[PDB]
């Protein structure tokens, strides 16, 4: 029992264009998987149908081209990264999505032909979002209780990135967490994101610099930053040196 990070490979048609906004769609595409009543999931996930801890990426092309409504992918290749701190979890959900062997997204069909297995890095450094992070913290207004996103430019989004993380870290391990870590940004865009059929957020693509206990920012690595990990928000990379 530990963490796992798995590359599924996907394959749709040449020339294929994967929307900007289909994050949304990706999500609702993971969720049905995972409570899916098909015998591949089923039998698979049916202690896992409430767990929370893993998180995903957006599809990542390499092969690009930028269209006006999104990227195109000119050899049809797509990259979705999925991680957790319950190794469980990962090979059991891989198994069902070999199984099954197709993901539909949106309006664009997948092959899944591979899940890669990507061993955790030794040491952290530079950390980049494959999927933005979400953060937020209700705030009393005139027309009532709202929700605010936090972005690295306020002042609570420090703390508050931290403290969910160690939360969830206790959550998880059912363990105190005795440790602690810290970064600096050194880059971040916010992006609007749906969550809801009718509920857009501000999350934080960003790029930043970690330091401290590498057991707390090996649980980011695999569990996700901030908040809705397992709707495909806050999953993060090392970058190279």
């Amino acid at each position: 029992r530990e963490s796992m990070r798995i590359e599924l490979e996907l394959q749709t048609d040449n020339f294929t264009v994967i929307p900007y906004n289909h994050q949304y769609y990706l999500a609702s595409a993971i969720y049905n998987k995972i409570h899916s009543a098909n015998p591949a999931y089923a039998k698979r996930l049916h202690n896992y149908q409430k767990f929370k801890f893993f998180t995903f990426s957006l599809l990542q092309i390499r092969k690009r081209v930028i269209r006006k409504e999104g990227i195109e992918t000119i050899d049809g290749k797509a990259y979705l990264y999925i991680s957790s701190p319950n190794n469980e979890f990962i090979e059991n959900f891989v198994a069902g999505l070999l199984e099954d062997g197709k993901l539909r997204v949106g309006n664009v069909e997948f092959f899944v032909r591979k899940a890669k297995i990507l061993p955790i890095p030794k040491k952290f450094n530079i950390l980049k979002t494959i999927s933005p992070i979400y953060l937020k913290t209700m705030i009393e207004t005139e027309d009532g209780l709202k929700t605010y996103d936090l972005l690295p430019n306020n002042s609570k989004f420090y703390e508050n990135l931290k403290n969910n993380l160690k939360k969830k870290y206790e959550a998880f391990y059912n363990e105190k967490c005795d440790m602690n870590f810290e970064f600096e940004v050194l880059k971040f865009r916010p992006k609007r994101m749906r969550i809801k059929n009718d509920i857009y957020c501000r999350c934080s693509e960003m790029v930043f610099k970690v330091w401290g206990d590498y057991d707390l920012i090996k649980f980011g690595y695999e569990c996700g930053f901030g908040e809705k990990n397992s709707m495909g928000f806050g999953m993060v990379v090392n970058v190279e040196d």
